């Protein structure tokens, strides 16, 4: 139904456009959020009752809510950053493996950081990944989105449009009244994070400022922006399009 | 001039889309091949009187000719996979300005198997590259392609839509009587190999059996493909439009 307008990135059919033309894909990278962060974004993904597709960064039971949950479908989100940070003792290999613990069987990956490369995808085929969620290209660069197969393991590379962290750096707006980013004749994957989601962020100083207590359920809710931001954002687009 | 169909990546203007719109952009990845090879290469191209990006894997002085041309804009193809295939004592950091060293001044990039994350595109942008040539769209999604601005270093990310090994592997045609890739409305960016024009390789496995040879200026010419392929390919492009 046209009115199911939110899908998880594993309903995308490469060989069926309707299953993704003008729909929306609600994408959470976790990155590492405490418990209590990442348990707001799931209430207020819960409360709309839509479908999302979540990256896991680390081991935690609220992972059991998603894998629950037949709405919301489990990715990964591993961490290939200590390897071009300097010396390490380790490859993509070990770091991957280790990463798709988090959600055996899973079928969709977004690298934290972004970090891809031939070899990378070549080994998220052979692990039998199917959705590549890491190549960004801006809802503003004229350019109508669509997923494509990729050349090895029967992959699919899905193209996303906007990010949270992203309208920062770019000064996208968070109040606007319209979707200015939708694509009725493409796809639209957005990325959010828990963090941005539970301080509502306009800018990453904020972000930066409040670093000591990003993991203080008491004191972090005094930064929450009483503006506009990622929150409201996320807010009012799930509430424009239930 | 619209006849001056062929562009450096140097030549694109984020702020004129008559700077890219419908024109071709001719990429080659050095890919450490031997002199008499990069040679056959360049003489094709400099035969054609066309502009073209050379993208520096290695030191030669052939480099030399490539700076000389006017037309023939050199960039850097540095080579991160090291960092993905296991330990290593060196980060992204070391390996670039190593690579910097071949063409100081160079503004464009593409990374050996397009290695690419968010850091490394920050650390492209403080050493004062401005093209990214790392997303690979092919012409056959069904996408319309331009160049975008980037979030950081005023980059711009440049993608690029036909590769001549990434033909091999998806079984595209190199016999076909018009250019089916080509976007009137869009950036064309094409990444050729030295290798394969020099082989006019149909299918890589004829790279592969061939590997000893790669660099015998007797006998690889022996394994060059009298069928259609990357050369052919090369040259009829060439012909249909200059
Ligand atoms: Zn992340
Ligand atoms: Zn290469």
């Amino acid at each position: 139904r046209y009115d199911n307008k939110f899908a998880r990135i594993s309903d995308i059919d490469i060989n069926q456009p309707e299953s993704w033309r003008g729909r929306i894909f609600l994408t959470f990278d976790i990155d590492w959020a405490a418990d209590f962060v990442l348990q707001d974004t799931i209430d207020l993904i819960e409360g709309a009752g839509v479908c999302a597709t979540w990256f896991a960064t680390h081991s935690t039971p609220l992972l059991e809510n998603i894998r629950r949950n037949p709405l919301f479908e489990l990715g990964v989100h591993p961490n290939f950053n200590p390897l071009l940070a300097g010396a390490h003792a380790e490859g993509v290999q070990e770091i991957l493996d280790r990463t798709l613990e988090l959600a055996p069987g899973c079928v969709s990956v977004r690298s934290h950081s972004l970090v891809q490369a031939t070899s990378i995808l070549n080994m998220f085929g052979e692990r039998r990944l199917r959705y590549d969620c890491n190549i960004l290209v801006p809802w503003d660069a004229g350019i109508v989105l669509q997923p494509w197969r990729h050349w090895t393991g029967d992959m699919v590379r899905v193209p996303y449009l906007w990010e949270d962290d992203v309208a920062c750096l770019y000064d996208w707006e968070f109040d606007s009244t319209f979707d200015y980013w939708y694509q009725p004749d493409g796809i639209n994957v957005l990325d959010f994070h828990p963090i941005h989601v539970y301080m509502n962020t306009e800018s990453l100083r904020r972000y930066e400022d409040s670093r000591e207590v990003h993991r203080n359920p008491v004191d972090l809710i005094r930064w929450r922006n009483t503006s506009a931001g990622s929150r409201t954002f996320l807010q009012s687009l799930l509430a424009r399009n239930i």
